[PDB]
């Protein structure tokens, strides 16, 4: 879910706080998206956005109430590097690493502060 994409994107980048820095950023980045992605950053979101809406298509997570923010999944951080559990089925592991490629993304392409809140009128 929504709180176990944070601190995944804290392994990875341990001075942010994700929710804050990575919310609202570009076309993407947040709740929703359109448009051409403005940089890689929001890039990384448009995919994880993709890889969501290709979990949502999946027997395994139809079946379940839970939505892709709000199915809690397992995973852990060590030595800053995720891993997504055996112990989750079918859905969240999907979900799991659609989270975990995202997290990575996050922390390997450049961060413009001036796309933070950006107008929708842009996309
Ligand atoms: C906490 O950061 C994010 C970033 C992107 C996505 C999203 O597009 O909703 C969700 C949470
Ligand atoms: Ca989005």
């Amino acid at each position: 879910a929504l709180w176990q994409f944070n601190g995944m994107i804290k392994c990875k980048i341990p001075s942010s706080e994700p929710l804050l820095d990575f919310n609202n950023y570009g076309c993407y980045c947040g709740l929703g998206g359109s448009g051409t992605p403005v940089d890689d950053l929001d890039r990384c979101c448009q995919t994880h956005d993709n890889c969501y809406m290709q979990a949502m298509k999946l027997d395994s997570c139809k079946v379940l109430v839970d939505n892709p923010y709000t199915n809690n999944y397992s995973y852990s951080c060590s030595n800053n590097e995720i891993t997504c559990s055996s112990e989750n089925n079918a859905c969240e592991a999907f979900i799991c690493n659609c989270d975990r490629n995202a997290a990575i993304c996050f922390s390997k392409v450049p961060y413009n502060k001036e796309h933070k809140n950006l107008d929708m009128k842009n996309c």
